[PDB]
Parts: C-alpha cells; sequence; structure tokens
C-alpha cells in the first residue's frame, strides 16, 4: 500500500504545516502537524478541558464506531519549546492520504497549554520520530508511521515541504519526479529516538564549503534551523548590522538585508537553503527589525534540522531494519 497526502503552511510564515488526517467511521478530519521528532499522535477532543479549545476541530470518540479506550492508559509530553499536553488514549481507524491503519493509538487531550489552544489551525500532532519515544503509559504505543510499516510497498515515508506553499507527506513509495538529481543517502542513529544523523559541514553563501561534521536530528516539527554558536555566528557575520538580541531571543537582521544562502552537506553532496528561507519577518508588527531562521542551538542540546533546512529538500525517512535518510535537492 502506499498514501499521499498534501501538507500545507499554516500561516505566511511557515511557522508549521498541517495534513489532513482522518480519524474514526465515519471518519472525522483533523489538521494535524506532523513531527518527525516526536512520536505520539495526539488529538483536540471532546474531552479536551473547554476552556482550552478556541477554534480547532476536535475528535469525539463516542461518535466513532471504531474507537476503542484503551483502558487505564495515560499519556502527557511536553516539547522542546515549553509547550505540553496530556490525557486518555483510545485506539481508531487512522488514514492518511488514501493509507489506513486500524487500531492506532490516537491519545485524546484532557489538558493543552496556552501554545496550543492560541493556535487555532493545529488540531493536534501525528508524531514520525521513534516509538521509543512514545508517551503512553503503562504500554507504550506505535506511531503510524510504525504500524502502518510492514504493509508499505516500501517501509519509507518522505518530507517534501514548500517555501510560502504547499508541499507532501508520501508513505510506501519514493516519488522519482520530485526532485533533481539524486537522493543522497546518510546513516541514521535511533539511540535518542530521532532521526539523527551527521552532515559534513556547510557553506554560508558563495564562500567555500567547510568540512566539519554536524550531529543533528531531522525534525519537521520545529520551525527553524538551529545549529552550533561557530556556525550561526559564521553566517550572521556575513549579514550588514546582523545581531544576537538576547531580549528579542535570537539572532536579528535589518529587514532590508539581502541575505545570504545557507548549504549543508549530506555526505559529499550538498543542500542549498536561498537567503530567502531565513527571513522570519519582523520581530514585531511594523518593526525594520527581522528574525532570523538560523539560530544557535546552544542550551537546547541537540541541532535541529528543521523545516528551514527540510523545506530546501526531497527528503526520505527510510525506516528498514537499518534506518537511514536521504536529501535530493528540488
Amino acid at each position: 500500500s502506499t498514501g499521499s497526502a498534501t501538507t500545507t503552511p499554516i500561516d505566511s510564515l511557515d511557522d508549521a504545516y498541517i495534513t489532513p488526517v482522518q480519524i474514526g467511521t465515519p471518519a472525522q478530519t483533523l489538521n494535524l502537524d506532523f513531527d518527525t521528532g516526536s512520536s505520539d499522535l495526539w488529538v483536540f477532543s471532546s474531552e479536551t478541558t473547554a476552556s482550552e479549545v478556541d477554534g480547532q476541530t476536535i475528535y469525539t470518540p463516542s461518535k466513532s464506531t471504531t474507537a476503542k479506550l484503551l483502558s487505564g492508559a495515560t499519556w502527557s509530553i511536553s516539547y522542546g519549546d515549553g509547550s505540553s499536553s496530556s490525557g486518555d488514549v483510545y485506539t481508531d481507524t487512522v488514514s492518511v492520504g488514501g493509507l489506513t491503519v486500524t487500531g492506532q493509538a490516537v491519545e485524546s487531550a484532557k489538558k493543552v497549554s496556552s501554545s496550543f489552544t492560541e493556535d487555532s489551525t493545529i488540531d493536534g500532532l501525528l508524531g514520525l520520530a521513534f516509538s521509543t519515544l512514545n508517551t503512553v503509559s503503562p504500554t507504550q504505543q506505535k506511531t503510524f508511521f510504525d504500524n502502518a510499516k510492514a504493509s508499505l510497498d516500501s517501509p519509507v515515508f518522505t518530507a517534501d515541504l514548500g517555501y510560502h506553499a504547499p508541499g507532501t507527506y508520501n508513505f510506501g513509495f519514493i516519488d522519482t519526479t520530485a526532485y533533481t538529481g539524486s537522493i543522497t543517502y546518510t546513516a541514521v542513529s535511533t539511540k535518542q529516538g530521532f532521526w539523527e544523523w551527521t552532515s559534513t559541514g556547510y557553506a554560508v553563501g558563495s564562500g567555500t564549503f567547510k568540512s566539519t561534521s554536524i550531529d543533528g536530528i531531522a525534525d519537521t516539527g520545529t520551525t527553524l534551523l538551529y545549529l552550533p554558536a561557530t556556525v550561526v555566528s559564521a553566517y550572521w557575520a556575513q549579514v550588514s548590522g546582523a545581531k544576537s538580541s538576547s531580549s528579542v531571543g535570537g539572532y536579528v537582521f535589518p529587514c532590508s538585508a539581502t541575505l545570504p544562502s545557507f548549504t549543508f552537506g549530506v555526505g559529499s553532496a550538498r543542500i542549498v537553503i536561498p537567503g530567502d528561507y531565513i527571513d522570519f519577518g519582523p520581530i514585531s508588527t511594523g518593526s525594520s527589525s527581522c528574525f532570523g531562521g538560523i539560530q544557535s542551538s546552544a542550551g537546547i542540546g541537540i541541532n535541529i534540522f528543521g523545516d528551514v533546512a527540510l523545506k530546501a529538500a526531497f527528503v526520505v525517512f527510510n525506516g528498514a531494519t537499518t534506518p537511514t535518510l536521504g536529501f535530493a535537492s528540488k
């Protein structure tokens, strides 16, 4: 089997992307944030504290003939940005782009933090990291991809995120028309539960590529590119007027600047992020100072190849017995 679903930016900055997912019988369609950096599929629901719901579409398990309560099970997650949610657990039929998994754990939120409430466009998350990170207790549950794998034509999914435009998540096949040149594959460590790999280096604008190992994670659920302070400083040093602002929370630059591109290495291959992808707009409405899309990972504890990086590539998440990542230009 295969599936194919369009993913759409939630706003004009590509802060996140939403993908329609059918849950239950008859189908209830919710718009979920596909997150290769976490491993829980959780939704706003009829059980979510009413005061914490503001515009989201909810899942109502009592209206689904295929919903089953997982007796006694609970879940609770905290994300890198400080947001959180928690609740109880159902299993139900879940379909993405024509691909159906029966008995998928659907984690129903009883509580969500303010950042979730405040974002009317995101109805929940669909985790695509390794199932070892799943937070269901007492027994951990499998991700949608893990459950689908054995049925897929090939044990893979691909992320093809758009810049200020829709893109595609495919399951079970590689669309050879969706990229230019060849896909270069690179090793993955699952030791921390992430799609963790080692980039072979970087370049700033037209500068000569620096060969150096950068361990990080491929994370569709993180907006920006977070890299070591040395790398980030070298980038912003090429932008007139750029500075790191503790008050704002990172590097800012004059909105009139022409940003250089940023290149990262995948083996001997190279992915070029255009300068425009690094512009996240005014720091506040009407400001002439803009927020940068490449920021330091110091104090996160891990480097993160988030949407800024991933949207410059066609990315293969290969869930074979020994997982790998593939990157192509597009």
